[PDB]
């Protein structure tokens, strides 16, 4: 009997079972909702959308993401893509197999107390277990001591790890994610005379984010010389039929995650978060950090983010030992694959909450 | 010597010399082209006409609006309304004058870099500048902290300020402002036997607007007793010889501001984007925008908008707090009076971009 | 001719005449520093901001304490809070009165040796002086032999004293004060859905720390019993006008200064700091200590204090004589009053660093 | 059938077979404790370390020593330290060769009753034997004549001899060895902005001490010109990476041994202590003790101690005679080296404790 | 006019006037001397402080005794006790009263010339005049006949007298007394993890001596029953509050008078003293020394000196004569008592040195 490994994170969905290397169920957390009628006549005249469909009619439909930045904030919707899950892709009914959730570190108690209810009263699941997503990450490299950065959607996180001590101290949030970086996205984008506002062409211009745009060496230095378009253009077509050419506007917009500034945060970004962190432990712990730092999550994929590290934290940090960073390819599953190896262990089925410990305990139990 | 203020929106114009109280040259931005020949002993010819000419002749002109919601779309129509106000209704040579201009926020590049080169190889101005419309605006009040919420006729803008330091992360336009109703009235009138689809109609139904149509305390409440018309009916002399007498399209033209569920955008109201906006702001500066919002533009001085804003943002902004808003008469002008006395200061001319900073720099030092 | 009372501690400035009772000019330790650039005419402009100015302007300034945990970490912001009170709130001219400063005790050495340098080529002195906490800190309760424990915002110091002869080997720092749990109480904030992570709302949970939050009598037995919603939680007035109702984070975050294991340091509570120094002494100087302990700061003032500390160090200590805590109101002005009294004495005045005798000896005459 | 020469003294361990010249187990008396409570899977596990191994994960395992000042403080982890030395270093067992401990001199009798109970309940050791530190010591050198200075790490112990005849009366136990200057040196370094009070940093500190610190000629020589530093500072390069330079706190740490008033100690130091003891002895054994005299240990070790006992002793005892001090090569091992030739001889096979006759006598007959 | 009685033996001091019972200026011989540098204003101050004060401040100050086994070593502390006395206690003027001081006998020419120097240069007496301990203590019981033992704090002398003829080659000298006791009492305690080294802490365990030690009848026939601690064992109360509990080091402290074997010395004990100082007497004054023997001092209010003193010495001596032990209450007073009625006979009033006496002769009268 497997378990089944289920990362209910935002932007998109991780689930499968365990033991495996590539999971088989993947869309993002949407709610479709019919804006206006029907023009035509023969089509479905449901309300609930959940999976892949809403992305092929957005004009038509209106998504809504269900959890901001981690917290939960609606939660009608968000049971919605947990039963589609186990009864379409998955096809694998929870009362046989455990489920192996994932949440974000330094999460409201609000939300632990719920989650586990769901997964208790409505689905009948015999045993569930809930960690940080650092640990569940760190396994996808096979090494127990650096720190780890992720960056997916929500919060990004920076928990370092020492040998399997963890340190909750070094805990230290960062409103800085993907949905973070759409946002400047949109207000950078309409100065050349393409305007948007409405929801659904939100997740269109996130593609293009996806692929063209990348985090470049310095800031000064590409600005000066964007005045003559050569290389930082290229057209992009969009399935309406439109001309959409940038150029500028490449290199900008990652630099958020860097600069504070554009938001209007006067937080750290995600080059001296992962700095100040180490300086609140102990100094014997503060020498394999530098050479060991892994950066996982589905923001930090723009070419050009392992050759931006090794410059301003070398600037900043005495430059006397070595610092070396590891980026190994397809790291957005690292909470997926190392989650799913770990269930294998004899050791890990020791920490599963059972049915009789929570009706007769209380929801205290699971912290 | 004094200046020129002309806020070159979409609209009407106000133009005059800076230091007065009110304009003396108001025109709306038409171009009158004849479409059909007509015959007479007495008129003719003209061509091309510019001015409030036009308003007195449309059904044989034809009328263009060169500027669409704020965005410069043609350029050929948009310099005959420049040289035709300062040799007709000024009468003065921009060559011994200072102009000052006045965009919208957030506007595309593709509009400034092209109209500073109009104010400076075609008409010689000496020196010219450019600002926002909520810093404009404000003076009219005499304050200094206090969100402008600026709605005049393409693009309603959101532009908070806290004791002189903006944030211009905070500027959340929405594509509902004064054209923007116009078209849905002609939707809606045409259920009761008045159909128009000429260009040339567009502006009378405009003009019914301005003085039937305000903006109720509620919208569900009014509906239900809409059936029994005793007061919310009025018959119109039209021009031409009919008798316009509209009973529930009267408070649900104005709606579309608020709900934008009409048209069909998933855009937030006008109720609702002032409250975004201080959602993204410090908490300490959350004290003073709900009791100190000032509303300025053209689409603002329906006979009943003050009374409502009091209620929407009351149900939704915790009531611990107090919320006045302040609504200062000939409110539409706010942007002409507020730039006229903004150069008549001392620290003002300090600002202003030299003719012979421009021919060594270039357009860049604009913004 | 009188003396000046200053205080460069962090935190607070408490700063007056000599004689005096009370200060009448007290500010915190924060500069003021524009976060955006806005774009006015004839707003501010003050660069720097300096005073309790800032305290209306959290948001848009960027609020930064010049002085981390004794230690002067920045120094050109350091002298911008001694020109603005001596012409200002004060307006007393330093060439006319003796100025007697403040400093913490066991601090280094680069602090002592610039301190005096400002008040010196800078701000014409006459003659200053400078001392510890401990001695200052005493002269508030008249006594002569008893062990001070002074808790400020930085760092926490223990130095006893029997008789007037001090004893420097017995002097023991904790980093455990004011400003060691406002940042515990950051983090443990955020498990409710009230997310904080901008340093305009450090200040404003800080607030709320200084009256709901106080020492309890015991640890695991008011936590057990938490569960219900009894008596333990009250909701907060913020100047916003949310509602925020804490419910176990009342007495856990001032039980990090008893237990340091909260944060993650290997060292001794305030508890057991003020106990190990005491074996450090003569066993006839071991029985003037428990009945004679004196604490005084602007931490210690948590309703529930002095009741504790009958009960943690009577039980290490052998219970057979008596243990006696003295805490008089208004304890944090302690190192002013006591201060002011100071240098009424005729004895004190032959203790003053003389201008000619600095400029002819050096920073070696200072300690 | 060779012997196991031990020594359970403070700092470090010396463990080895008997015969040989030089001990291969080392390790320092530190307990690994974990701190805080990491959240993984397969960790560790091992709750208490032993050996080197807590050296690598000094930040984290809470390091403490069960031996303090000689007199045993934990008896749980004394126990830890050698069970652990018996099976991985020495890898010999028990039950083959005897065991011969070392213990320091004036000890009390709470240790003895209770340090030979372990080597025979727990371990199975055929004949064990204790003594004093002084005159395994002696053996070293191949003298029977004068004063062995033992100074390890706890206490400090000066015990002479003459021809076999011990002085029981000249026995003046000091409290300033290893251990009492890394505390001086904790308060020392904290003056020139470098914080530290973490017990993780106490060995830190201690390596620079045992490297760069070292006794000085005179102390009112090197200070006075402590301002003009031109050969007394020195970069020291730490693990995480900082810069650490240090000025006239080189020589004034190791001064403690011969100033004790440093700590708040009226007592005598170690070149006073010395001389005290000679004259509460006999008259004609004063000429065997001057230029006679052993310096063993681990403290005596700075580069600068055999230059400064030939002036402080000269200048208080008579110069009528000579005053010569031996100081061997590798003296921290003295103790080690002596006891393995001392159990090679025949005379002292004949004074091991039987393992029967402690059965039938009892704990009374190890005195 | 009366005289003034004082002794200036080491340990206490007992000065009072001429012809009391109890002398009521009593103080230990102790100097105050600061050992710290506390940074006050207005304490103390007093730099030498003398009497009964230092008692109070133990911890403070530096315990140094003026007088050493008789021979004065410090001259300037011994003159701080003798001017503190006649201005204090005494309040009488030396000018008005003869001073009669009390010296030890057998002094090798260094208590005589240079003691009498300081009560005519410095302080103005008419007539002094000094003596014996011995005689002087005899005739506090009013008897002329027997062995004098004056065992004070310093060195015991035993010192015969058959009715007036005193016999100088009788003197027997002997190192073994109060303060010669409290110092074997120090390397004794601390085998039961009590460590002393501070000189404050010797006083203290000199008032457990007073009490709780005391002499035993024999040995050997406690020794075997100490391991059984049921009755010999008694729990003393510091001023501090530890539990200081001895088991058979009760007995075994005043062992060291009678067994000098403890130390190193080749000397008897106190019991052969008395017995051998007899046979270099002559034969026919032998049947009036062992029914005669007076004990008297400070080293004598054991409980438990007159059950031992008939067997040791019976032992030794022939049974064919009468033995009997003499011990007044309040015998360590005798010097004082028989001083001052000594002073009101009329032969003695002839035996003073007058002033004008000794400026003519000479510092060799003094014998
Ligand atoms: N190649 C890429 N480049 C830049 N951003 C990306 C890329 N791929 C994904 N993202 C961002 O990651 C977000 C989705 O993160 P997700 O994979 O859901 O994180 P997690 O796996 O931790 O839940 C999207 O909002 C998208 O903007
Ligand atoms: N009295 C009124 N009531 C309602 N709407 C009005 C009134 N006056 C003008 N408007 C609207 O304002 C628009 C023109 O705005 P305009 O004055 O050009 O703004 P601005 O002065 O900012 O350029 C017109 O489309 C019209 O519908
Ligand atoms: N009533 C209170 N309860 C708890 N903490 C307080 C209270 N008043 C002040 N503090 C703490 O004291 C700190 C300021 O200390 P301060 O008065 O500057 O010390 P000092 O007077 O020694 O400079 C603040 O950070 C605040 O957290
Ligand atoms: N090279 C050195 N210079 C100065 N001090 C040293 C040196 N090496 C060791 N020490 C001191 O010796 C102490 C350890 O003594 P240790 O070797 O354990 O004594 P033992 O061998 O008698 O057990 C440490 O506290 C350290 O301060
Ligand atoms: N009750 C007592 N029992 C035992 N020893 C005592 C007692 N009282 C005093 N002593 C000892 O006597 C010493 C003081 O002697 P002191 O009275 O000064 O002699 P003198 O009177 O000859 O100067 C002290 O060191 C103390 O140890
Ligand atoms: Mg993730
Ligand atoms: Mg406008
Ligand atoms: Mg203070
Ligand atoms: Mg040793
Ligand atoms: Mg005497």
């Amino acid at each position: 009997t497997t378990a089944l490994v289920c990362d209910n994170g935002s932007g998109l969905v991780k689930a499968g079972f365990a033991g495996d290397d590539a999971p088989r169920a993947v869309f993002p957390s949407i709610v479709g909702r019919p804006r206006h009628q029907g023009v035509m006549v023969g089509m479905g005249q449901k309300d609930s959308y959940v999976g892949d469909e809403a992305q092929s009619k957005r004009g038509i439909l209106t998504l809504k993401y269900p959890i901001e930045h981690g917290i939960i904030t609606n939660w009608d919707d968000m049971e919605k893509i947990w039963h589609h899950t186990f009864y379409n892709e998955l096809r694998v009914a929870p009362e046989e197999h455990p489920t192996l959730l994932t949440e974000a570190p330094l999460n409201p108690k609000a939300n632990r107390e719920k989650m586990t209810q769901i997964m208790f009263e409505t689905f009948n699941v015999p045993a569930m277990y809930v960690a940080i997503q650092a640990v569940l990450s760190l396994y996808a490299s096979g090494r127990t001591t650096g720190i780890v950065l992720d960056s997916g959607d929500g919060v990004t996180h920076n928990v370092p790890i020492y040998e399997g001590y963890a340190l909750p101290h070094a805990i230290m949030r960062l409103d800085l994610a993907g949905r973070d970086l759409t946002d400047y996205l949109m207000k950078i984008l309409t100065e050349r005379g393409y305007s948007f506002v409405t929801t659904a062409e939100r997740e269109i211009v996130r593609d293009i984010k996806e692929k063209l745009c990348y985090v470049a060496l310095d800031f000064e230095n590409e600005m000066a010389t964007a005045a003559s378009s050569s290389s930082l253009e290229k057209s992009y077509e969009l399935p309406d039929g439109q001309v959409i050419t940038i150029g500028n506007e490449r290199f900008r917009c990652p630099e958020t995650l860097f600069q504070p500034s554009f938001i209007g945060m006067e937080s750290a970004g995600i080059h001296e978060t992962t700095y100040n962190s180490i300086m609140k432990c102990d100094i014997d712990i503060r020498k394999d950090l530098y050479a060991n730092n892994v950066l996982s999550g589905g923001t930090t994929m723009y070419p050009g983010i392992a050759d931006r590290m090794q410059k301003e934290i070398t600037a900043l940090a005495p430059s006397t030992m070595k610092i070396k960073i590891i980026a190994p390819p397809e790291r957005k599953y690292s909470v997926w694959i190392g989650g799913s190896i770990l269930a294998s262990l004899s050791t890990f089925q020791q920490m599963w909450i059972s049915k009789q410990e929570y009706d007769e305990a209380g929801p205290s139990i699971v912290h």
